Formats: C-alpha cells, structure tokens, sequence
C-alpha cells in the first residue's frame, strides 16, 4: 500500500496511468473506489510483449471525480500492477450545509447555520445579512444567532480558502 497522490484544480483535464506487466493479453479495466469505471475515455496500449500501460482521461475534473483509482485484470495471477493513484480535486469551498429558509414571527429569535469544506483546508466563513457583514471570519461549521427580524430578510454564507471564494445559497427568513 503506497498510493501515488495526484492533486488537480477543478475544471482542469487530467490523465491517470497504470502499468500491467507479466501477461500477454490482460483484460484491463479502470476502477474507482472499487467500482468499474464508466463514462470515461480508457486506453490500453502495449509497450512490449507482457508490458501494457492503461490510461484514463477526465476532461474537466469536478469534486465527484475525486477518488482512488487503479487497474484490475481478471485472473491476473503473477501480473504486476501499478499502485493506485489517489485523485484529489482542489478548488473553492463547497457547502455541505446550506443555510435554510425560515418563517418566523416578528422579533422572535432564530439560528441559521452553514458548513463548507475544501480541499484545500482550512475554510473560513463570513455571514452576510442583506449586504452587511455580520459574523466571521470564523472556522466551519458556522452558526448565526439572530435575535429577530421585522421584515423578510436575506442571509448567506461566504466561504474562503486558498483557492478563493464560494457563496452559499441565499436563505430567506420571512414573517409567518
Ligand atoms: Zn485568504
């Protein structure tokens, strides 16, 4: 278990490679997190007799493309296979917890919350109410305690990491 670790920025193409050795006509397949890969360009070429390289192309990486990839061959036996590559996709923060819309009575207290993650880490959050910075910058997860509102009000989180900024959905708190 010595995986290679490949880090790519969101939206960039990437190509992964594996080596398969010790077998004439291996049936090679790319696997991601233990599942046979679908809907990606796969290429398997011979450099010598008994020496093959597998090639997996991704056109424009998103978060869901991150995972552990490797090549497997059926039967295999003494076939030597390259170690897995761990694909990590870096970019601006992603909100795992969005702020929720609420209906509240006037001057009644409430709490909103949001969570955002990288990579890269760490992530900090600021809260906006209308166009006014309230809370933060503070780490994730973030909560916002509000004493009350007297009219419909918008709240959103803005998350920050090395790669830049992401906004949450805008929550609306309306009067019941
Ligand atoms: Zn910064």
């Amino acid at each position: 278990g010595a995986p290679v670790k490949l880090t790519v920025s969101q939206g960039q193409p990437v190509k992964l490679n594996c080596s398969v050795e010790g077998m004439e006509e291996p049936d090679i397949q790319w696997v991601k997190d233990g599942a046979v890969v679908q809907n990606l360009d796969q290429l398997y070429i011979p450099v010598s007799e008994q020496h093959w390289i597998g090639f997996l192309s991704l056109k424009s990486v998103e978060r869901s493309d991150a995972g552990r990839y490797w090549c497997q061959v059926e039967d295999g036996g003494e076939t030597e296979i390259s170690q897995p590559v761990w694909l990590t996709v870096e970019g601006v923060p992603f909100f795992t917890v969005e702020p929720k819309d609420l209906a509240v009575p006037p001057n009644a207290p409430f709490q909103l919350s949001c969570e955002a993650v990288g990579p890269p880490e760490p992530v900090t959050i600021v809260w906006w109410r209308g166009t006014t910075k309230i809370g933060g910058p503070a780490p994730s997860p973030s909560v916002l305690n509000v004493t009350g509102v007297t009219q419909s009000t918008m709240f959103s989180c803005e998350a920050h990491n090395l790669k830049g900024l992401a906004s949450s959905r805008t929550a609306t708190v309306h009067l019941q």
